[PDB]
Formats: structure tokens, sequence, C-alpha cells
């Protein structure tokens, strides 16, 4: 049932039929933490590329034989076509550094290296895990790496097309309801119009401003820490290794990683996860803004505010027959609050770095692939269900806009605010009509009232 | 512009200002750490040092260790500092060191200028109260600080934060009872929903600060725990036998408050605990505060293209442009504070996790931020109490109309005809624009006595009768 | 592979061999947000153990059949006792009421019970999901439910029992070692003398004031929103249903649950969640603070602090041969990080109620039972792994001992501070011992030295 | 002593000699929370700049006589030259939009203009607050025009510059301790050499890499509300204000503001300061970093680490006579515990928004001019006292950097990770050293341990 393999530290019963070895069993048995196998399967296949990525390289330098680089070649594709999920069981809650994780994919890829070269499990294998899969590197360098892979490759293949995607919709609204004239409102209180389009305008901006604020975080996120092995020196690489390593990543993934311009940096900070969960976080605060607007503008639908009628999908309550909530909206707003907390999570740990090393590596990971792949699913999610079918409710809007007295703001060039702000105040108390009220006060007569009170001149141009 | 004269400290030689009664240590201080606005340490916590200190003298000299002619010029020198008559004196920062050392050293130094001058002496002579020999005599900077911490947040939170939240909590119990019988429509999600009393709504809130007020209270019996008699690293060297019990019963009886000796000495160095304890529950406190803020200010909005089911006070103009607005400024000003002490949540929660070895150095950066939610809750709290809540009344015919108006009474008929049923009900009048009664005898699946009987607003805010 | 099942919406084509049915398919495809099946199993076991009661509560009230009550407890059973965890297939990030996991209960409770009676899946069932699996409630009260049943559950049966277990090693190493004399640090400065046993009573004394802190929230976390129906008014629930089904649900789940004393407050927040978790986040930060510090003692083996041998479990690195690590302890520190976040998402959301409802419930009961999980596992793996096996490096200890100057504070009370600062200053600068200064400046004579500067006698106060 | 002012909502007794008036007075009484004035002054200086600025594009856009434009300048010079500090008394926690502090602006400007052209204060000014000095204007666009224009200036004129001052001074120690070998430390335990420049060369990254977050924030940052007035649309506004006040404002203050891109993002958000802020939060968590290691590298003088020698600035302890601590290390990471909160506090306010407004302005603005303003302060305290000193304590260096027996990572590609993992476990066994054990084993030659155990040759690539 169980065979023997060995690391330093001595014997280590492993499942019989598991490419994994000594490190990895040892892991799987010491860190009974949260659910099994909950590290990113992201960083897993980061870490296909960069082992397949670090042999291509020792070929190339002369230090490896290109008989061992095409078994384990062949190991990491195995592992990047999702043939070998089940060789991966240990957590996030490891050791800080992701050492147990990285010598995983060093133990499975060799002892898979050995079958793939006619080998038998339990066999000393003809690739040795240490010495060939892990030649010049280390955990310190190759986590990070895996970090900056995946984070880098869900940000611009999930989040941005997503977060694109919804802007695109926000501003298609933004011109589709151009000449829908609203009340605003400031202080939750009745103010002056402005159209819906321009509403919608002010979250297609925001999210304008956002994947502008991503996006600048993307140069520091594309730098990888591989070849600063132990400490960041570089110990044990051959010369050239750094720049060529991360030539055979970008070539493998598509996406236009270098080599670190400071390997101590890149391996005693998380700098560059903090710099760009910042800037999800804005646009998870944005989204949340967004999101709660549209089911303010949405309530009721006969006793809320009502000015906007949204995709009815599913039945809202249990209980109250013939609801519908904007169960959307309450999706986005709770994935925004998932993101502050994780943002939390990662300026915490990412303060914590000591000397050379910061060892918080898979709570940053996990929490930062968490904020960029929900993102990503919600704003697909709520353009697809919501923001594509919004309309407006136009006999409500032209209800609430015609009942505002801060219609009178009008007046302010003409008869001054003083007295504007009787005319308000006196409709107010009586319950009657700014142009009742402007007529009475003998303010403004009752030809002026008309000609200079009108919404549609109110909202610029 | 200024004249100077010589303090020394174990480094060397200070340029102090002539007539301030610091000396060295303090001057270094303030030359040392220009980070942010001069003298930024509270005053809670040199008032909290003024009790300690004088509780230190009068507990040393009746376990036989110091004179009493010293301690009577080290509480005289205290007194004056507890009156407000020092408080140019005291001119450090929170950034400093992060035990307060130098903040320490600034009492111990102006107390033993302020006693030798008091005494008859000069200022520039050396003081006959020896600055660590005598005013700081049993004691560290790593005791005393923690010490002075508890001392000013627990005062605060029983004299101020605890009896403001206790003044809305009861006006929120009396709105309760006084709105028992408006009858006002629910909403959730945002939605209309099923009808419950204005009382019932503001029974949640006050319920929630009755909730908030134990968990408070709850956290007071670690507050209480003072670090004094712990000295250098917790062990109590340098202390004479009995001195942990005795200091705080000077200081119990000084303060008026019940604090006692901690019950180990390097969790009371090494950690504030118990401040995250009792932050945790300030902030508990602050987030239901800001969602009565802001249910209040929705319930208020328009007052012509909003909700607009409750009147409140209107103190000011809203607006410098909008003519005659009036804005739920009370509702804002409850909310930012609320956004202010979860950030204050984040710095003592971060703050409290980095403790080293015997020491915790993150004193003044924990202290200033306990001290401000604790002091904006109880300030905020008040206002709002004065301003808001005490005034708000229903709008009783928006409220009617509200009521009336929500498809969701068909909820009502659940128990007779069943949900399918009632829902082809409350889609057909929201397709068609008509009411709940008029689908339901259109349809036949309700007769006009059933619907009349089982469709009461008013038994719809409790259980089947 | 998919027969029709209906709403008041329409027809849903639903998965054939399911037991969910319309409303359970239409949340599966419209949140396909993380993970699918994200909603937590506690969650579900907690509405096992809730639909249970209230369908044995409404028999006792006589408005559900029992023949109907019985269905509906055999298919809970079968929840409770995990047969039908392929049955929920819903996220967290649904809609914020958890509106779709109590209907997918509703759903294969109906459908499971229809099957239990001897129908076919697919026909409508004898239990209708509105009428009798969900009868007196709505989600608004039954997802506040299963929230406090599962959270009381995880702090009381794993949080509070693990930190208790740590506690105990902590406190039992402070006996250990208490006459293990050693150097204090503060500021990470040489300072005056503590026992090794001193200092873990430290860290022992921080989780006993964490345990009372969870301990004094778990009043409010007890108490259950189910009876507050739609509103918090108990809109369609017969006259003394809340009390009753609350004895149900502690009697079936032997813990002191009650019915909540304001069905408003306890629908329209979840300030009891906000309460218990601060407390984990004081715990987690403590233990932060006790792990990072063991790390420090641990430190080396030969270039760093080194004052204690921690267990050396696995290898430490992939490059640096025969080097180990404490991993336990990383392991705590980030459980730590966690927890802070999962603070401010879970105050975060508990802000933000509007009216009669806050509709966050997914997401902070999401990360309360995240942090109440992790924090248990970890102080069961750190006290298994790593503080039951701490040991003193004795020649280590003596040796940081003997080396520090701050030991001529023991001189104060005898020469003064300034003639201690200059006994201090004197050693430093000739690097000589206190001893040879003090006797060289004639401060101290050798015996009055040898009486005063004795660090087991710097432990405690005078005499 | 008081006099009568009036507003559109009655009489108020102002304090008789206070150029404010009746708004500013409500204010100052209804709003009793914190302390007096705490509405910060750089918000005030702002306020100065926008109200000149909005005069000056008033009387060229023919609204606004010359003689009202040169009274309101005259008294906005006063408040920018800090003559009327004494005239704002209100508080951060007013009204969420700061009507009450534009109130205040437009009071005291006209007011102070009304005396200025010989009028007698508690007169009707000649000067209307609403009509003249907030013509053209709302609260909803100045207060946030305020905050960038303050936030702008003290993040150039201030935080970058200091940042910008510590990044080189790790520089040039960086360059300095290029040649310092020591050792390495990965989870707190003895790992492999770099240089002590390599190490202060990663602080020196860090901070590079921080002020290039920083600066990339700025675009958004300088886009100015002014001209969306009460809801974004510039009611009330003349042809081509938007782009003179911003033109104007650039010219008085020297620093390149534009008008908004989208006054409804303009107004009902500040997402610009959220992004601004998570920049300084970011440079704020390096900071932290770097001052814990220098602290842990300080620390001792025997009990720790000890690898460099700090700057003593002032003694560390009132009992521990001789005793100096790393105090500049402590204020900097108080600091960025500081900005952290900061962060969470600016986040959620940020979130909070509703329609055409974010009515959490003056709490927004007050974190982030503290964190702004606190960081420049205490990096140029560390600068100054802390940094600048830094030099290694060569001894302790090298007695540490020759202990580690992770040195042996230099053979494993001369023997293999497993013959170099069993030199080390044995050394650390024997309590004996690699060189020994290595000859001991049979694995390595003096001759071979001697060439390639070498740490000088141990901080690059392989030759």
């Amino acid at each position: 049932a169980f065979r023997i393999e060995k690391d330093t530290m001595g014997e280590v019963q492993v499942p019989a039929d598991k490419y994994w070895a000594a490190q990895t069993e040892r892991s799987r048995n010491n860190f009974k933490i949260g659910p099994a196998a909950s590290m990113p399967h992201e960083i897993i296949e980061a870490f296909g590329y960069l082992k397949k990525a670090a042999a291509f390289a020792n070929t190339d330098l002369g230090v490896l034989p290109a008989e061992k680089r095409d078994l384990i070649g062949q190991a990491c594709d195995e592992i990047l076509a999702r043939k070998l999920d089940d060789q991966f069981p240990l957590v996030i809650w490891q050791t800080g550094s992701g050492t147990q994780s990285n010598m995983n994919l060093n133990e499975v890829i060799a002892n898979r290296a050995h079958v793939i070269n006619g080998g038998k499990l339990g066999e000393k294998s003809i690739i040795h895990p240490n010495d060939d899969v892990n030649k010049s590197q280390s955990s310190n360098d190759t986590y990070p790496t895996a970090m900056h892979i995946a984070a880098y490759k869900k940000v611009v293949e999930a989040t941005i097309p997503a977060v694109e995607r919804l802007q695109k919709t926000l501003a298609a609204k933004a011109a589709e309801f151009k000449d829908v004239v609203k009340i605003g409102r400031t202080h939750l209180m009745d103010a002056t119009p402005l159209t819906l389009g321009q509403e919608f305008s002010g979250y297609a901006a925001q999210l304008s401003f956002g994947l502008t604020a991503i996006k600048n975080t993307l140069p520091h996120l594309r730098q990888l820490a591989l070849g600063g092995t132990a400490v960041g020196t570089g110990l044990n690489t051959p010369k050239g290794y750094d720049v060529k390593v991360a030539e055979y990543i970008a070539k493998f993934t598509g996406l236009p990683f270098i080599t670190a311009e400071n390997k101590f940096e890149a391996l005693a900070t998380h700098d560059a996860i903090v710099e760009t969960h910042g800037a999800l976080k804005q646009v998870a605060m944005s989204l949340f803004k967004i999101a709660n607007d549209i089911r303010l503008l949405a309530s009721g639908p006969r006793s809320g505010i009502g000015e906007i009628l949204i995709p009815e999908n599913e039945p809202g309550s249990s209980i109250m027959p013939g609801k519908v909530n904007p169960t959307q909206c309450e999706a986005m707003t709770m994935v925004a609050a998932q993101v502050l907390g994780n943002d939390t999570t990662i300026s915490f740990a990412g303060s914590q770095g000591h000397f050379e090393l910061n060892v918080f590596k898979p709570v940053m990971a996990a929490n930062f692939l968490q904020s960029a792949q929900l993102i990503a699913d919600v704003c697909i999610s709520f353009d697809e269900h919501c923001a594509t079918g919004i309309q407006p409710n136009t006999p409500r809007i032209q209800h609430l806009l015609d009942s505002s007295l801060m219609l009178v703001t009008a007046l302010n060039t003409h008869i001054g605010y003083e007295n504007a702000a009787k005319i308000a105040k006196t409709a107010h108390k009586n319950g009657t009509t700014l142009r009742e009220e402007a007529i009475n006060l003998g303010l403004v007569s009752a030809e002026d009232f008309d000609k200079w009170v009108v919404p549609a001149d109110m909202v610029g141009s």
C-alpha cells in the first residue's frame, strides 16, 4: 500500500501509486490545516512553466544534459495539460516560502520522468529532484516566480478583459440614456437634474480609471525572481541564467516576463503583489459603489426609488411570492467586501519580510488570485445578467424629476440665493409647488418662472 | 529667539530652552522626532502619568524607600499637571520611541525640575528630586506607559463612551415605544417587503446598541489590569515587595476607578491585547452605528423624490448652491466616525501582533488610535442624540401610501392559498399596474371576504391569529 | 440528460438525476463566481438541523401534517449524515440573503422526500418546497440561523478546544522552564533577566485572556433568528414557534441555542458575527506574536539567537542542504494574517445592512467559518509539531545572559542610576566585566557585587 | 460677546470679533466632535487657491465685477499668508460633503472683504457669501477640488522628496558596503552569503518601485472637479469656466492641474484618493520591512544579531542605565501601521458614495493628508538620525558569516545535494565545523574545501 522514499531526514512511507516522494508526504501529514490540497492550481501550473524553463535554460548553458531536459519537459507538459492534478496534495498553510510545494514539483517530476523513461515507481529515479529538477534553483526564487506568472496571467487574461467588457456596457448605456433627464441626489436628498446617461458615464469613467491603475502595476508584476536562488545572489546559477530562463517563461506563457531588476527586492518582499492588489482593491471599491447605485435606482417596484428596470433572473424570496431582488448587485458588493479584506491580509503580510526572504508567500498568492478571479467572474456575471439589460422606468423618472424642490437652483442667477431659498422653503412647508410660491411670495412672475425653470436646460451640454 | 541653559543625561550636554521645566531627554526627543504636529502625545496619557507618578511616590514612601518630603514635592508637581497648569511642558509627539520612554522621561524631568522650584530652588540647579532615582523609583517606561494607556483608556470608555452610547440607546428605545402603533412597509434587498411597525424597526437599533454596550463592558476586566510593578521586563526588578498591589491601590484612590494590578506582568508589557480586545468592541459598536445612521438618512431621504418615511430635525442649510436644501448631516458625521474606527481597528490589530520578546514597542500609536475611537464615538453619539435621534417623527401620510402600495402584502395569503397562487396575484398586479385585491378577484383566486379577512397590515406585524 | 422543473418565473432544464430543482439550477447557472459548490458545508449541515426543527415545531403547533414532517426529517437526517453532499452546487457569491441556498435545501428535501415515499424524481413532490419544507420560514431568518448554528458549533467544538490545548502546553512549558534564567530583550536590545518559564507564562496568559474574550461573545452568538420570517415580525408563524423551534435545535445539536431577543437586530445585522470574529482576531494577533517569538528564539542554529530547540520535522530548503526552518511558526503567522483580513471583510459587511435585512450573509458566514477552522487547525498543528517539543539551549542561554551589560540595573537601588550608567559605560569602553569596573571605581566591593548582581535574584521584586 | 448673523434658516449668535457668520457658527456648535478646528489646514489653504481662481475666472467670463474679484483675492491672499488661521474653527466630523467648511470660506472671505473695503464687521457685506464668493460653485465640486490640490501638493512637495532622500541614502549605503560580505538569513535561519551592500540594494529598490507607483497615480489626482457644481452638470457656470478656473489654479499653485475628464466620477467618488493612498500604503509596507530589518540587524549589543552599528541618539531606558534603542526604526514602523489603517478607512469610505455624491470627503481628506505628511516626516527623520550613519560591525559580521553551516551550499555543484547535506548535518550533530567534517567523511579534500567554500565567491553566479 506504501513504498519507501528518503530525504535527508530519513525514510517516509509514501502512497505506493503516487508520484510524489518523502518531502511531499511529510508536508501532507504535518500541515493538516484547512481543506486538503488548497494550494491554488494556478501556482502548480506556473511551476510547470518555470520548471520546464529552468531545464531548457540549464541545457542551453551546458549544465544539464538534453536527455534530462526532455524528460523534465514531458512531465511539465503533463502537469500543464491537467494530467497530474492528483499529484499535488499540499495546503496553502505550509512553510511560508512554499519549499514544500517546490519539492512537490521536484519529486513528482523526478518520479514521473523515471516512468516516462521506462522505469518503475519505487526505483531510484534517473532524474534527481534536487540535483536535476531543481538545478540552479531555490524555493526562494521559484515560488515568487510562480506567484508572478499566475498573478500576471490571471490579471491580463481574466480580470482586465472582464472589467473592460463591463466598462464598455456602462459606456454604451451612457450613450443609450443620453436624453433621459432624471433627478440628481446628493446626501440622498433631492438635487438638480442630470441625464441617466451622465450618471452611467460616471460608472464607465470609474472603470476606465481603474483599468489604467491596474495596467500601471504590470511592469513591476512581470519581473521574475528566478535566478536569485537562496538569498538573491544567484549562487549556483550559470552566468546568463536569469535572462535566459525569463525568456523561456515568456515564450512558453506568451506573456512579457523579464528577469527582476533587483533579486533581493524579489525575494525579501512581495511589493509587486501589494502594488497590483491595491489597484484590484481600487476597482473593487468602484464596483461596490456602481452595484449599490444600481440596486438603489432599481428599488421598489412600488415603495422605493424605482428609476430603472433591471433583468428579473430568479425568484427573490422563499416566502414573499413574486418578489425579485437585485441579486447580481449583491454578488458584486460581497466580492468587493472580500477584496478589501484580502488587501488587509496582503498588505500586512507584505510588511512582514525578514532579512533575505518574505515567508508569507502562499497566503499572499492565494488571496491575490482569489481577488483577481472573483473580480473577473463577477464583472462577467454582472454584465451578462444585469448591466446589459438595464432600462429606464420613464414615468417614474419623470415624476421624481418634476417633484424636486431643488429645481429652484435654476433661479439663482435671476433672483439670488436667498430669494430662491424662500421659494423652496415655502413650498416645502405648505405642501405646494415651487411655481405656486414664487407667485404668492411676489418673487418671480408666473411668466418668468416658466421661462427660467426648465429641467432639460439644467444638464449642461 | 530662544534663551538656553545646559541639562545633561548619560549621553552628554543638551541646550534646553531656559524657562522650560523639561531637561536633556525631552529636548533630544523634541528635536529628533519632528513627525506630525508638535506635542501630539494625547493629553489623556499625560494626565494618566500625573496620577501614576503620584501613586508611585505614595506607594514608595509607604514601603520605606522614598522620604515623605520627596513624595510631597513629587505630588505637588503631579497635582500641577493634573490641574492643567503645565500643558506647555509636554512637547513630545506620538511618533517617538515605541515604548514611550521619552514621554516617561518628560514626566520625570518636569516633575524633578518643577519640584525643585516649588521647594525654592532655581531652574538650572541639579534638582533635589532625581528624575531616575526618585521620580522614576521602582519604575520603567515599560510598565508606566502601559499603565498610562489603561488608566486613560478605561477612564474614557467608562466616563465618556459608555454613557454616550447609553444615552443614544435610551432615545432609540423611547422612539421604539413612541412609534409602536405606526405600521410601515419593510424593505429587504431594498425591495418592497411585508409590514413592520416603525417602533419595531427602531427596536432593532436600540437592541444593537444594548448588545454593543454588553460587548464593551465584557472587555473591562482585562482593561482595568495595570502593568505597574513589572518594571524593565515584567519581573518587578527593583520594586519593593508589595509595590504592585499598593501602587494599584493608590491609582484606584486618586482616579476613583477600580484598577487592579495585572495578573501577568509579561502579558502586560509584551502585548497590548487588552487594547485590541476593548477596541474590537468599540469597532463592533461603530459598525452598528454606521447601519443605524445609514438607515435614518435613507428613511429621511427626499423630501419629495426619495423615501421620506421619517422627519428629522433641520439644523442648517445643506448646500451653498441648492437654496433651501437640508441634509442628514448628523447621520454623515456618525458614518464618517465609524469609517475612522474601522481603520483604527486595523492599526491597533496590526500593532498588537508586533510585540518582540519582553516588550510591545507600538505603545503610542495603539494609545492614540484607541483614545480617538473612544472619544469620537462618545462625541458623535451625544451629537446624533441631541441634534437628530430625539427629534425623529413619522411622516404619516407617506408611510401609509408606501405601506398600502407594496405587492408583498400578498404574503398574508400564503397559508390560505399557497405560495404559487399568491405569486400569480402579485405578478399579475405588477404586469397590469393594478391592486392585489382587484387581481385576486379578477383571477377568481380569492373571494372578497377572504382577501379582506386574510390581508390586514396590522395583523402582519406578529404571529398568526 | 435534463428534466423540466418550474418556478413562478417559468421552466428550467435541471440535470435529470439531481434532487435540486428550478431555483437551485438558475442560481448554479447565474452565479458562475469562484469554484463550484463553495457555500460552506457547515451552513448546509446547520440547515439540516433547522429544517428538521421547523418541521417538528410546525407539526407540534398543528400547521404541518405528521406524514410530511416525517419525510422532511428523514431527508434532513440524510443531509446531516453527509449522504447528499453532491446535491448542493451553489456558491458563496449568490444573492446576499442566501435565498438560493435556502431554496436548494427546500428543493432537495422536497424531491428526496418524494423518492423516500416511493415516488419518481421528476414528478411534482408530495412535499411542496415553499408551502411545506419552508412552512413558517424565510431565507431571512433561516440563513442567519444556519450561520449561528455553524459558527457556534465550530467555535465551541473546534476553535476553543484547540486554543485550550495550546494554552495548556504553554502553561506546562512555563512550569518546565521555571528555573531557566535567560536574558530579557526590549526593543530587540539586551535587557535584564527573566526565566524562560516567565516568558512562556506571558504566552499562556495571552491565550487565557483570548479564550475568555471568545467565551464572552457566545451569549449573543447562540441567539437564533428563526421565527422572524420575512422582516422580523414573525409573519406566518404559529404562536410559540420561535421558542419551540429553538428548543428543537438546542436538543438536536446539544448546544444552548435560544430564540433571539430582538428579531429585527437578528435579520438587519450580523453584529454577533462581528462580535465573535473580533475575539477570534484578538486570539490570532496573540498567536502571531507567540509564533514570531518562538521562531526568533529558535533562529540559527549558529548565526542567530538560538536560545531554544524546536522539533525539526522536514527539510527546510531545496538548495541549502541540511537547513531546517520553523515551518509551524510560519503556518500560524500566515493564518493570523488571514484572520485579520477576514475581520476587515466581516466588519465592512456588518456595517452594510439596509432597513430590515443585511444582505452580506454568505460572505460573512464563509470568512467567519474560515477563521474559526484555520485557528483550530493551526493551534492543533503547532501544538503537536512545535510547542510540545520546545526545549532550552542551556549553554547558549547562559552565554547570552552573562553577556548583558544591563545586569548593571541590579545596582541602581545601591549606587543610583548615574553611578550604574558609569559602571556600564566603563565596562563597555574597556571591554571588561561589570564586576571588574564596579570594584575598579570603588562603587561596590567584591562581596557586595556578588550578593547584589545575581541573575537568579533579578527575576522577582526586592527581598 | 456676540453679534447676530442670519442664514436662510434664521438668526445665529456669532462671536463678535470673528469674520465667520451664521453657517460656520451653526457647524461649530452642532458638531462638537473631537478637538476644535480639526479640518486640515492644507484643505483651508487649497480653498484659498480655488476661491481666488473662481473669482478670477468669473470676472474673465463676465459674471463677477472686477471690484469684487479684487476684494475676494485680497482676502484669499490673507488666508494663503496664514493671517486668518483663527477664522476656521470647524471639525473633520461635519457634513460629509464639507458644505460647512465651504461656507466657512465664503463667510470669512465676504466679511473680511467688507472690512478691507472700509466697512464694519456685522454690517451686510458688499460681497455676498453665496451669490459672489460662491458664484459658479458648489461644496460638491469645491471640496473635492481642495482635496486634490492639497493631496497633490503634499505628495509632490513633501512625500516624494522625503522618500527620494531616504532612497538615495540607501542606494549610497548599497554602494559603500558593496564589498562587505555577510551571512544571509531566510526564515530567520542561517543561509548563504550576500554583501551588506546587496542587502541595502534591496531596500533602495523597494523605495524606487514605490516612488514609481506613487508617480503613476498623479495623472488621476491632478484632475479637478471644479465646474461640476451641484451634480456634475456644471449648472450655473458660464461657458468655459471649468478649463479657465483649472488654468488659474495651475498658475497660482505652480502645479499641473487640469479639469476632470468626467465631473460625475469627480463628485460621486474619491477614487483618485483611493488610488494614490494605495501607493502611499505600498511605500509604508516597504518602509515597515526596511525599518524592522535595520533594528534586527542592530539588535544587541550581545543578545542579538549586531551586524550593523546605528547612531546612538538618546538614552533608551529610564531604568536600564546605558541602554540605547533603535528608536528611529520604531517611529517608522508605527507610522507604517497608521498608514495601513488609514488605507482601510479611505477604501471603506471610497466604496460608500450614493448617486451623485460621495459624502465621506472630510474623513478621506484627513486620513490621506496624515499618511502623506507622516511618511514624509518619518523618512526625513529616519534618514537624518539613522540611515545616513549606518556602519558595519566588521568582526560580528565575520563571525556570523564564518559560523553558517549553509556555506556548504558552495559544494552542491561539486559533490551533489545529498553529500553536502551529510557534511552540514554531521557538523551540526558533532558541534564541529564544515571543513573538519568534509575532511573526516572523505567527501572533500582540505585543498578543494578551501578553494570552493569562499564566501566572496558565493555572492554571484558560477565562474
